C-alpha cells in the first residue's frame, strides 16, 4: 500500500 496520506506509493509511509 501507498501513504495513508495518502501520498505516492514511492513514499509509503508504512
Amino acid at each position: 500500500g501507498c501513504c495513508p496520506a495518502p501520498l505516492t506509493c514511492h513514499c509509503v509511509i508504512y
